[PDB]
């Protein structure tokens, strides 16, 4: 059955023999292996190492290829890379998927359980750090000379563990075994500069006095679906510089301290922490990665032609001292004139904002950066003169815009505001969804985008096709395939064509069938790994993503407890039996979002061991929610979560995942969700709560949430039950601090929207009580997921910001 799937491609003879010889020559000479004592492990690597070996000859060929027709090259900095796995990308990619699975299996192994053997590279939070793995796949896939630059974190975003209901954090040690995918490149390891002091002499300014540590790059190969491109993802590590027994010794050590700059990333979402080690992440980053930029700048052939050679992406203001260290290197070593060096820096230089929230905007104290980066806030503040000279000039008089835009913000502690310096810095800023972009304009960058309108754009985030669709969904990427062929996997528009089968009794059937595989499969992975029983005959209603108040994961939490309390009151009723799934990490220093974690799995104590109850609810916390589990529970799924208040998700990318695989979705018009019903309809979403406009309304007046409560007996109830203790009964007074904040510190404004929110679920109920009618929207859904394309989103940016044309031809 597996084999007989066309999208994973042809099992030739003699490709199938290559492979198991060269699967049998990899476990004795690189894993130094026989059979005998040969681990699951242990093949794993052998394949992973076999595959890999297809990946080299087109790899050496793609960067020579870029070398000879020396195109613009592209440059994506990002602190985040959420890769996920590699093994079956790669299969997929290459088209090697049904001759490696065939040729395991002539060797008595199942490929699927080979690959649940790797970690993810995890080097990522959520939706940012996602984003950039897709739009590598996606530049890949379109022919661009794209190199992603970031930081090979020695631990990733932690593995989550839940204890006694509650999350604990362990170090996710991914590179325990090693990674087969990367390449150490030693020998082009670069000297980053840290501390010192500046010295303005006979040549100008020099940097001076600093301490160094050393930039190692590992590069990973980045695959194109088929089009026998591999570009590269260069990741920074942390090297200790070159150059008593206690003395000594403790010397030796120490060179620790320089190498823990690159061991952990950051695990925050959607939250600025203005820690010094994240600082100098940042600048590692961008000091090694613009060494590179330069140098391959010289190689290819007086700056003039730079940003015609050159684009720097800036994935939100973590990678923001590119514009700094590039006037710096410009300026101080190249030796050009300020208002030259600023030219080339504002056309190579463009900022992707990601963020609504003001605490998650990066902003520096002065005393910080002059201590670790003295160059830099010199260098700073003359671009903050020029610049507030240029808005002096276009509004004259206009004195509090002059202060509202400085990137210099006053106050007790006085400090660099990076989006500012962005903004100022780049020729193209854009958001993530149209009613974001349309919303830095409007309010939150408005004396910017009156300066310079001509800098504002949107570009719309998208998703993987391949990894979203193909690689985690073959199932239903076939039964499409059936119908309309295989361009679509890199022409997703295509979908459309799929509308054309809402009354397709064939396609009807395998849509619902392929979903119910999906199902019993995931209920398998939960009774396999945790012994976990679920009720295949029931509605999946899956929430994932990171867990924050603006989320509204509580919200979710309400619902749930209305559910429980309605079957309760009439347990005679008939309702469609549910299984409400929620999975996210929470920050470690997050207080609350530890404390919803806690409810989720509270909850789930009574209401899982209710016998009143039974199977006709179940409310599940999905454990360490990664990139390989959004790859097994987003195609099981009926229902998507997607109910953040509305103006507080900047898009969303989750969301486009479950459109793709077959759920309907329930929903604020917030970020992309409006964009989604836009391209379905909005008859085909389920679509609640208060507009942006509504919102606005009661900031205005004063959000009250007693009022809610006071008005609502159903909410009133479970209120009541959290601050009783019903769902805490040890611990009676637990959840008071969830309490206290709903009732008068909610931000996000939960209750506002609980009755709407119930009202819409019924809906939901009422609409999977009809199998045909609820499978036909979906119908509706995939067949206008195309706009979601990671490959559409990258199309824009290369045309409207970076000036490249994307181009889906194949390499020889
Ligand atoms: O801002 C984010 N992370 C962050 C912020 C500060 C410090 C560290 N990390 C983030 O993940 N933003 C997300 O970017 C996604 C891709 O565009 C959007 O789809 C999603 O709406 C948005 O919340």
């Amino acid at each position: 059955k597996r084999k007989q799937i066309s999208v994973r491609g042809l099992a030739g003879v003699e490709n199938v023999t290559e492979l198991k010889k060269n699967f049998n020559r990899h476990l004795h000479f690189t894993l130094v292996k026989d059979r005998n004592v040969a681990t699951p492990r242990d093949y794993y690597f052998a394949l992973a190492h076999t595959v890999r070996d297809h990946l080299v000859g087109r790899w050496i060929r793609t960067q020579q290829h870029y070398y000879e027709k020396d195109p613009k090259r592209i440059y994506y900095l990002s602190l985040e890379f959420y890769m996920g796995r590699t093994l079956q990308n790669t299969m997929v990619n290459l088209a090697l998927e049904n001759a490696c699975d065939e040729a395991t299996y002539q060797l008595g192994l199942d490929m699927e359980e080979l690959e649940e053997i790797e970690e993810d590279a995890g080097l990522g939070n959520g939706g940012l750090g996602r984003l950039a793995a897709c739009f590598l796949d996606s530049m890949a896939t379109l022919g661009l000379a794209a190199y992603g630059y970031g930081i090979r974190y020695e631990f990733g975003i932690f593995n989550q563990k839940i204890c006694g209901g509650w999350q604990m954090e362990e170090a996710d040690d991914w590179l325990r075994y090693g990674n087969p995918w990367e390449k150490a490149r030693p020998e082009f390891t670069l000297p980053v500069h840290f501390y010192g002091r500046v010295e303005h002499t006979s040549q100008g300014a020099k940097w001076v006095d600093t301490q160094v540590v050393l930039a190692m790059p590992y590069d990973t190969p980045v695959p194109g679906y088929r089009n026998n491109v591999v570009n590269t993802m260069r990741l920074w590590s942390a090297k200790a510089p070159n150059d008593n027994v206690g003395g000594y010794i403790q010397a030796v050590l120490d060179r620790n301290l320089a190498e823990n700059i690159s061991r952990v990333l950051y695990p925050n979402d959607n939250f600025f922490e203005g820690k010094e080690l994240r600082l100098k992440q940042e600048y590692f980053v961008v000091a090694a990665t613009l060494q590179d930029i330069i140098r391959r700048f010289k190689s290819s052939k007086n700056f003039d032609a730079f940003p015609d050679k050159v684009a720097i992406q800036l994935n939100d203001t973590h990678p923001s001292l590119a514009i700094p260290e590039l006037m710096r290197v410009l300026v101080d070593l190249e030796r050009l004139d300020w208002d030259k060096a600023w030219e080339v820096t504002v056309k190579t230089c463009a900022y992707t904002n990601h963020t609504v929230l003001p605490e998650a905007l990066e902003r520096w104290p002065v005393h910080l950066l002059e201590t670790l980066l003295p160059r830099h806030l010199q260098i700073i503040y003359e671009i903050n003169q020029r610049f507030l000279n240029r808005v002096a000039a276009a509004f004259p008089g206009d004195v509090d815009r002059l202060r509202r835009m400085s990137l210099v913000e006053e106050g007790a502690v006085k400090r660099i505001n990076m989006a500012h310096l962005c903004i100022a810095g780049s020729h193209a800023v854009n958001g993530v969804a149209r009613i974001h972009s349309e919303i830095l304009k409007k309010t939150i960058f408005k004396d910017f985008y009156e300066l310079e309108p001509h800098k504002f754009q949107n570009k719309t985030n998208g998703i993987t096709p391949r990894r979203w669709l193909v690689l985690c969904n073959p199932g239903l990427a076939e039964i499409i395939a059936e119908r309309i062929g295989e361009e679509y996997i890199s022409d997703l528009d295509q979908l459309r064509k799929l509308l054309s089968y809402v009354d397709d009794e064939a396609f009807i059937r395998d849509v619902a069938k392929v979903k119910q595989e999906n199902k019993l499969k995931f209920a398998a992975y939960l009774e396999r790994e945790y012994k976990v029983h679920i009720n295949p005959n029931s509605l999946f209603d899956v929430q994932v993503k990171r867990i924050h108040e603006y989320k509204r994961q509580l919200l979710n939490c309400l619902h749930v407890i209305t559910l429980y309390n309605r079957i309760k009151k009439e347990p005679n009723k008939f309702v469609v039996p549910r299984t409400v799934m929620i999975g996210g990490k929470a920050a470690p220093g997050y207080h609350m979002a530890k404390m919803i974690i806690k409810l989720i799995t509270a909850i789930g104590d009574v209401v899982n061991h209710d016998p009143v109850v039974g199977d006709r609810l179940r409310v599940i916390f999905l454990e360490n929610y990664r990139v390989s589990l959004a790859e097994k529970v987003i195609p099981a799924a009926d229902l998507s979560e997607q109910i953040s208040t509305a103006g507080t998700e900047a898009s969303g990318t989750g969301n486009m995942k479950f459109m793709l695989n077959g759920a309907l979705t329930i929903g604020t018009m917030d970020g992309a969700n409006v964009e989604m019903a836009e391209e379905a309809g909005e008859e085909n979403f389920f679509i609640f709560g208060m507009r942006v406009e509504d919102v606005d309304r009661l900031d205005q007046r004063g959000y009250n949430a007693q009022e809610y409560y006071d008005r609502i007996p159903e909410l009133r109830q479970i209120i009541e039950q959290l601050s009783s203790g019903f769902f805490s009964p040890k611990q009676p007074d637990l959840f008071k601090d969830i309490v206290n904040m709903l009732m008068h510190h909610d931000r996000f404004k939960v209750f506002a929207d609980y009755e709407e929110y119930v009202k819409c679920q019924e809906r939901v109920s009422a609409l999977y009580k009809n199998p045909r009618e609820w499978t036909r929207m979906v119908i509706r859904n995939i067949a206008t997921s195309g706009k979601f394309s990671s490959d559409r989103t990258i199309a824009q940016y290369a045309r409207e910001i970076w000036g490249v044309e994307p181009s889906r031809q194949r390499l020889p």
